């Protein structure tokens, strides 16, 4: 149960309800590598909706019941067994309880249920961090999964800008977004650009400057697609995404003998996300019907092209001390069916 609980100091940073945020984290003396992990989890966009998620799926909403440590996994895992990537990190997990994609500045209030502060939750871990040995830092990689994927996207540039503006600019900020990038694309049957723009309004949502100067008031909520939003972002930024994302395929309307017409659906979403990181550099996009993965236990198992995800991340790193010789980080799919790839999850 290695990761130990902080609640935020600045108890003014708030999850939903007004309890205060917090941060998971396990120290490695002597690593100058930070890993601050973002968790998902959907978001909410109204009163009734919020208020439902409120009651069963409030861990989303609220820190009051959480428990005092947690089990690093995957990525956030410490054992080189399970993260041959990154294991002797400094690990941070980063609790999703602001139901805003991580993109909220806004408190409960009088005129507000709920705060909305995942923007602000961000920036807090960040500055407390550094009195715990972030300052000493080398590498700061912001990753995420879902939501936190999106979240990664919306925010790495902003934690880049912070550090500078602390005096920090020594410490190179990076991103690993998982299962964040979504297209807003047509649905099988007749959503989320919806949803998102009504977020954006309840939430005070914030959105990377640059890409907020591209599309401009009322149209934020193009930022929060990934093939819009990566464009603008000066951090370098590792994309992971299954092609056949089932969080996707939900907003699609796609559940699942599949006919004609699914068949087509189906093969044109991947061929989207394919096209959609053709100028992406550092990518690992499977060609599975799944959602996440560096935060799962096995998440060693899967390859692309014979390049595991685990080793794609080291050969990024490398990347950034010309392509390597047998060491890729563009690693997409080609083939157009969940599970043409055999090491697919089961
Ligand atoms: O992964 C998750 O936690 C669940 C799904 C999710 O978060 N979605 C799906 C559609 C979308 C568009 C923009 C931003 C986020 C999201
Ligand atoms: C606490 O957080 C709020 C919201 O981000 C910020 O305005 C304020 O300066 C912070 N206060 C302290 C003492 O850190």
């Amino acid at each position: 149960e290695d990761l130990r609980l902080h609640l935020l100091l600045n108890t003014s940073v708030t999850c939903n309800d007004g309890s205060p945020a917090g941060y998971y984290l396990k120290e490695s003396r002597g690593s100058r590598r930070w890993l601050l992990f973002l968790e998902g989890g959907w978001y909410c966009f109204n009163r009734e909706n919020c208020d439902s998620r409120y009651d069963t799926m409030r861990r989303l909403m609220s820190s009051r019941d959480w428990p005092r440590t947690r089990t690093g996994t995957g990525i956030l895992s410490s054992q080189p067994e399970e993260n041959p990537y990154w294991w002797n990190a400094n690990m941070v997990f980063i609790p999703y309880c602001s139901s805003d994609v991580w993109s909220g500045a806004s408190s409960k209030s009088e005129k507000n249920e709920y705060a909305f502060m995942g923007a602000l939750i961000i920036q807090e871990v960040v500055r407390e961090l550094l009195g715990r040995g972030l300052s000493g830092a080398k590498v700061l990689l912001l990753a995420g999964s879902s939501a936190g994927g999106t979240g990664v996207l919306l925010n790495v540039d902003r934690v880049a800008e912070q550090l500078e503006k602390l005096g920090y600019p020594a410490i190179q900020v990076r991103g690993l977004a998982d299962s964040g990038w979504f297209l807003d694309n047509k649905q099988y049957r007749h959503a989320p650009t919806e949803a998102i723009r009504r977020g954006i309004r309840y939430w005070n949502g914030v959105v990377p400057e640059r890409c907020r100067r591209q599309f401009q008031e009322g149209e934020e909520w193009n930022c929060f697609f990934g093939y819009k939003v990566y464009p603008t972002l000066r951090s370098p930024v590792f994309v992971v995404q299954w092609l056949f994302d089932e969080a996707q395929l939900t907003v699609d309307n796609v559940h699942l003998p599949v006919q004609e017409g699914l068949r087509l659906y189906i093969q044109n979403l991947g061929r989207e996300l394919r096209h959609t990181l053709k100028d992406v550099p550092a990518s690992f996009a499977p060609a599975c019907l799944s959602h996440e993965i560096i935060i799962r236990s096995h998440w060693t198992d899967v390859q692309v092209k014979g390049t595991s995800l685990p080793r794609a991340l080291h050969c990024w790193d490398r990347s950034l001390h010309t392509p390597l010789k047998g060491c890729p980080v563009h690693l997409v799919d080609s083939c157009p069916w969940p599970h043409c790839n055999p090491s697919c999850p089961t």
